[PDB]
């Protein structure tokens, strides 16, 4: 299990609400098309981030996570996910949440 | 049920009249066409803000809802109601309300 | 037993006049339509409202309810009032009184 | 789907009315020449925005679409939709409607 | 038994009221869908701040939880309560009210 | 017999006035509806300290008592006073009273 | 591997966006002219800062790199490139975009 | 029931050990001769104290309570200790155990 | 499961060691005569701290718990263990160990 | 794979010298009695810290692990460990090594 | 090549020396016991700072590097070299040289 801890930032990129969900080790919860066509860790982040900062948009937000040098990089892709639990050592996996 | 705020604009867009009321979540009042001859819900609504707006006409108005974007969508149809209700989480339904 | 708290606003919506009187619990105080028509705690408040504050029309005035969001909603019905009861929980009922 | 935005634009170039539609992303509604005679995106979209902008003319207008340039382009045809499209990267087509 | 201790939050982030009330151990109060229509704890214990903290909206609030790193989670399903009370070890719940 | 201390909170929350009563170890003083409709030891208790602090309301105030880490809970019901006194193992009930 | 930083720069040169991929140290990903008809490193970047950075055209943006002196020099070579990285000593080349 | 607090004093004066019983709150445990010959709750709480106080003899010491002065009453009769418990309001009786 | 911390203090009264160990929430161990002779508690939680704190004597040292008051009571029967887990409302059973 | 932490303290309890070793998450590095006669863990880690600082004795010392209050407890048995491990979340176990 | 700084600390952790030297990226120098008897980098780097550093003893001192929590460890050990280079990305190697 890995507990990802997001982030939400208004104007002032002040956060605003703190929430978390507890995720699983496993590559992606299906292996049919009709379950994964293609993404899976991505595309299950996004949404639980959706259903628990119901303060903006469903899907019209950008999850930033923090790099090797510090800067915010705009990830939506499950390839880009594998890299960014690879920084964090722990099981925690901590996120900026923006809504477009 | 779902409380549906309207907002009164006048000729600088500025707030003339504040009124809501409860509203059911069900589909339509009515089932029959001597009730139901197509629309339900925006003739519901759109009913309730002539008795409620007085300052203006009857039926001589056009309520706009923010979309994703945030600009005003006149909307008319029971099929953009559903729609506007898809954008809102809670279970209050703000609008804008101008006469025509 | 329940008092109602009314504030008077001018031109710059500043307090002109308070004044409270002690209303019933009851929902009307009378049944015969020859003293209950349809309205009972509308009509009631209004009509203490027009004797309290004669600095105005006595019945040509709009008494405005905070709502849960805070905005003022012109209530002039029995059904209105049944509700902005229902925000109060203490036994303090107040509104704001404007002269049309 | 895909949710096309449309402006009205006055005299003044200045934001008269908005709405938005939710489109499909298949390339035309209808196969048979009794309901695809060539069009399919232009006539469907163009068909629309009549409906949704009552305000101007029926078929009395042009829709012109931004480019890598950002000036205006009046679009009339499928094979222009498909392009303008290319631009946009999100699920969101913006057009400056324009009555004749 | 299991004692819930809230803590109302003004503008400030001040302790506002302080209330207490004693629960059950128990996943649910009632089994029938006709008193469990899915959810349990969180229903429960969101009735309760709701009498104990009258100073605002009865269902208008979001209760926020620390977590293991210690930011706030505004918790809102049964889920979450059982994952809650995981934290604690002893017999006491801590939870931060907020009103909406 | 249980001898019940109040302390009066001004705006600096400095002890006022002090007042103590002698109370029954009875439930409550009577069991008619027309003497007992529900509470008991809460509407009793409040009764005093309304005639014993004079200073504020006789029913505008909310008694505060501390709890097992100490915070204040303002109590206001018969379940409430059963559950405050199971802390105190004397005979001596401490409270903190505070004028709305 | 090399990581590639790149940084979106609007109107202010502030930084809009930042994103960052995984790059190879080979010189050219493939050898035959279907896959490498002149460029390679160059046109792999560029393409990928394209799908990273969809906030702007998808080819119609210069990639700067700060040269010894400082200054930014906008290439779009695979000559440039191989003397870009010949800068950094690290295995990270940093790089400011700008769109057209 | 009533805890009876024992304090353990050396040739200074000072706190040897410290250790406390579970007394009743009833005259004497029995009513027989066999049981009862006279003293009742002295003979107890002198046989408690003395395998609680193993460090001196069985039955060489005294033991003191204060009075309304606060003096030392070396108490050694049932009569002294119904009178004993009178100065204490609470469940609490303290006494200071001395070895002879 | 509830775990014991102990407390090991020389001449200046100063934590020499500190261990603890899981305990069972169950009354006894053992429940025949060869292993259960009147004991229990106190001799499996004395023989722990032998083990645990070798710095002292291995059955010479008295367990010494904080009353109500917050004195110490050198405890050495189970009846007595009984009682000092009533203080403690958590999982958590804090002694003070002296060696004799 | 698990990092383990060490900290050196002389008589001011300040950090001598401070070193890592990696260890494994293998419960034993044998199994035979030959190379495991009962402990695994301790005495491995135990083993480590000699050679690691050799500043003191080599088998002369305790290792002491903060607990969930923070206290320091003198581990020297595999049980011990297993315990120790439970409180870090991460893959790094910090100590506080001191020479007897 | 892989070039090693190393910082030379007087008495108040202050910067004396500071020098460098370019070391190969290979395992050891020598592969015959001869001249690789068990140890590699780390007899080769203190061999070095050595005869860089003559202000101190030839082999009388200890260098520490710093760990992903910051702390110095002295190492000393070609397995503990491995190690030090994992944590720096780059081509550059610093570590904090002390005399003993």
């Amino acid at each position: 299990s890995l507990t990802v801890k997001a982030y939400l930032l208004g104007k002032e990129d002040a956060a605003r609400e703190i929430r978390r969900f507890s995720f699983c080790c496993s590559p992606e919860p299906e292996a049919e098309a009709e379950a994964a066509a293609g993404p899976g860790p991505c595309e299950r982040l996004l949404s639980r981030v959706a259903a628990l900062f119901p303060a903006l948009r469903p899907g019209g937000f950008q999850a930033h996570y923090r790099d090797e040098d510090g800067d915010l990089v705009a990830f939506s892709s499950d390839e880009e996910l594998t890299m960014a639990m690879s920084y964090v050592k722990d099981d925690i996996f901590r996120i900026y949440i923006k809504e477009k």
